[PDB]
């Protein structure tokens, strides 16, 4: 299998680790982890294009849109490849992640790894918000942790 | 033009942006950037396997090394691919990094995106060393600071 790992942070208390496996290069990407440090809620979850963390999480870029498509949630055909909708914290400020995506990869051209993903403020609305921002962000507010996806062992 | 960026974090006070350019796949990258926090002199240079940050740098694994050579120099055709030698801080702690190097590459199997450059505690020995731990490391000390290598643009 191909793994890859992120480690989470932020200015704020917002840190977690990801975690990702592809058992085939034409598979699904297994996603799983832990986030703490989150209001109790949805929070949006997107990979973002760049892995440039020198300005923090707002040297990401825009979601990962290589077939240039519209925002959506994981399960809509037209979605953002970096789309990964929203992660559910608990009461304890815990979001425990554990999902599976067949649009992301660890491997091809259009591979995730090498870029950021972003845990967000607020709710991501999957692009079905009815404004302008809806089908561009999920209006899903600020980038409160980010990190680099790497390659694992 | 392929570009990279990495940003270099550790447990004490050496930190820093490398940037990656590539103007033409399988040619050069430019390697270049500010470390500071350094004491005056030699550290190693390298890219490790893993963009694994999870336990630190520790968890970076071995020097990026898909041929399964011994480690070495840049300038030797026996090292590691992610083997790129020292940088020099000058009396002020800083590190003004200037490499080119033919045999890393942002693409292809020899694709450094996704894994952990880290600058060392003391100078890397080139494998000139005479004993086992030349052969492997360099000789070049604690990791004083990594991080993942994105893609940027
Ligand atoms: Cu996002
Ligand atoms: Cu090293
Ligand atoms: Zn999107
Ligand atoms: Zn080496």
């Amino acid at each position: 299998a191909t793994k890859a790992v992120c480690v989470l942070k932020g200015d704020g208390p917002v840190q977690g680790i990801i975690n990702f496996e592809q058992k085939e290069s034409n598979g699904p990407v297994k996603v799983w982890g832990s986030i703490k440090g989150l209001t109790e809620g949805l929070h949006g979850f997107h990979v973002h294009e760049f892995g440039d963390n020198t300005a923090g999480c707002t040297s990401a870029g825009p979601h990962f849109n290589p077939l240039s498509r519209k925002h959506g949630g994981p399960k809509d055909e037209e979605r953002h490849v970096g789309d990964l909708g929203n992660v559910t914290a608990d009461k304890d400020g815990v979001a425990d992640v554990s999902i599976e995506d067949s649009v992301i990869s660890l491997s091809g051209d259009h591979c995730i790894t090498g870029r950021t993903l972003v845990v967000h403020e607020k709710a991501d609305d999957l692009g079905k918000g009815g404004n302008e921002e809806s089908t561009k962000t999920g209006n899903a507010g600020s980038r409160l942790a980010c990190g680099v996806i790497g390659i694992a062992q």
